[PDB]
């Protein structure tokens, strides 16, 4: 910890980011306010029923936090137990979504069971006196399932979306943060791999710094023990390597998350993704929609933050389109790279 200095950090510049959090919310602002009035309608205490339980909880909003491609995530107080949880709504654009969210339930909750680095939900609960999973009134149709679990202070990619929004002078602390999110990343993919397993989407709106500066993966029901078959669709294009664009059914293999880890760790230092691929609400992205199509494949730095050589070649490793020659987290941890990238966060913290 190495956690200490990325908690202090997010709370020194909290106003930054709410900053920053609060201009993401201005291109799909339709879409928030709908929602918002969807499950507040009236006065901003709702009481609903866990799906778990069929106890009831009561939940004020606080304000909403981020809209992904098919959800709101909204911050809100449980106000019998006085904590703010994080609250995600569902948007019902797929034609099957009814169904599609009853899995995603149960799949989800049978893994935290299971299990019990990992932000998992605590509940799910439904506005009373309307069925679950159905289109939620007053109707941007939103399905009566409403998902609670930890809030994080920032995911990644608001983290990146932040650095790229305002020019901020951080002097040494900005450059100290930028190695620590490294190593944070190298040492969480690390952790999957000697689990065995392999995450679906070990991407920037997936990754999380906890209030306590700790680094944590989301959606438990994307996680695969290596060597499992999937559906391939399932890897967000921009994030997927070309083994993946190339099948309906793919193996979920260590060599994707080190594909995804190299990534994240480019975005660290350069906001944007490499190789030209579209990267939105990033200034500096180019528009290629995904490693399929012909493009740039050689990486470039030229307008990054500046990086130590042992970062570049760490990223050069993890982004070998070999996948039988990428580099591995585990491996990449025995690296001298990996050391210096060690040794010069620890006597900058001395
Ligand atoms: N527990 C949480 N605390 C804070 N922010 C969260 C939390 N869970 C999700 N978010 C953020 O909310 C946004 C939307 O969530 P997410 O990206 O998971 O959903 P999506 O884009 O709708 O679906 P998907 O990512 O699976 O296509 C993202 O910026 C994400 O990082
Ligand atoms: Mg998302
Ligand atoms: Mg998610």
């Amino acid at each position: 910890a190495g956690d200490s200095f990325m908690r202090d950090l997010l709370k020194r510049e909290e106003e930054l980011i709410g900053y920053c959090r609060e201009e993401a919310l201005k291109e799909p602002a339709a879409m928030v306010e709908a929602v918002t009035a969807t499950v507040w309608p009236q006065n901003a205490e709702t009481t609903v029923d866990s799906l778990l339980s069929q106890g009831e909880r009561k939940l004020k909003l606080v304000e909403p936090l981020r809209v992904g491609d098919r959800s709101v995530v909204f911050l809100v107080r449980d106000v019998e137990r006085l904590e703010d949880f994080a609250l995600k709504v569902f948007t019902m654009g797929a034609e099957n979504s009814r169904s599609e969210l009853e899995r995603l339930h149960e799949a989800t909750f049978a893994a935290a069971r299971l299990l019990g680095r990992l932000l998992l939900p605590s509940d799910a609960v439904a506005v009373q006196s309307q069925p679950p999973f159905a289109q939620l009134s007053p109707g941007y149709a939103v399905a009566n399932y409403l998902l609670l679990m930890p809030a994080a202070s920032v995911d990644l990619e608001l983290l990146f979306s932040t650095l790229d929004f305002v020019y901020v002078f951080r002097g040494d602390e900005g450059i100290l943060a930028l190695h620590i999110l490294t190593a944070q990343l190298i040492r969480l993919a690390a952790n999957l791999q000697s689990k065995g397993l392999v995450h679906g989407h070990f991407t920037p709106d997936n990754l999380f710094i906890m209030p306590d500066g700790r680094l944590m993966l989301g959606d438990v029901s994307a996680l695969w023990k290596v060597g499992t078959r999937g559906p391939a669709s399932s890897v967000p294009v921009t994030y997927a390597p070309r083994e993946f664009l190339n099948a309906s059914t793919a193996t979920f293999t260590h060599a994707l998350n080190a594909w995804q880890l190299g990534l994240s760790i480019y975005r660290v230092w350069c906001l944007f993704l490499p190789f030209g691929l579209v990267t939105p609400g990033i200034k500096g992205s180019w528009k290629r929609p995904s490693l399929r199509v012909p493009g740039t494949d050689s990486l470039a730095f030229g307008s990054c933050t500046p990086l130590p050589d042992f970062v570049k070649t760490l990223i050069g490793r993890f982004l070998n389109f070999d996948r039988r020659r990428r580099l591995l987290p585990l491996e990449a941890m025995e690296t001298p790279e990996f050391l210096q990238l060690q040794n010069e966060i620890s006597s900058s913290l001395s």
